[PDB]
């Protein structure tokens, strides 16, 4: 089984689409971390392998996933990265959290459907 990148693309991106569309909760995930002006230095300690919404958009338009376990993984570094990196009471976490349940409700039947 073959996946093009335009089949990737219209079966997954809607899943990406309505994180986006979780406002405030997506605002912290929408473009790459850039610790100095976040404030949080000592970030690149903590996370060796940085990911965002923006950085997933592009390779799905791009056409850089291969399989859509692939797609599935980024989004969920995305959110084990703010959960490793932000306390329990912040509202990154409690943010990255409410995305979490958005995602874990909208990838099931797509999964299903490319299995
Ligand atoms: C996902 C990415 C990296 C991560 O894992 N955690 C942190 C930790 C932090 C922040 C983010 C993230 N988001 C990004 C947050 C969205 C708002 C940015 N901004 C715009 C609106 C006003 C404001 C005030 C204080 C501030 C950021 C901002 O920052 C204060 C210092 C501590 N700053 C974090 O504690």
């Amino acid at each position: 089984k073959i996946f093009k990148p335009e089949e990737l693309r219209q079966a997954l991106m809607p899943t990406l689409e309505a994180l986006y569309r979780q406002d405030p909760e997506s605002l912290p995930f929408r473009q790459p971390v850039d610790p100095q002006l976040l404030g949080i230095p000592d970030y690149f300690d903590i996370v060796k392998n940085p990911m965002d919404l923006s950085t997933i958009k592009r390779k799905l338009d791009t056409g850089q996933y291969q399989e859509p376990w692939q797609y599935v993984d980024d989004v969920w570094l995305m959110f084990n990265n703010a959960w490793l990196y932000n306390r329990k009471t912040s509202r990154v976490y409690k943010f990255c959290s409410k995305l979490a349940e958005v995602f874990e409700q909208e990838i099931d039947p797509v999964m299903q459907s490319l299995g």
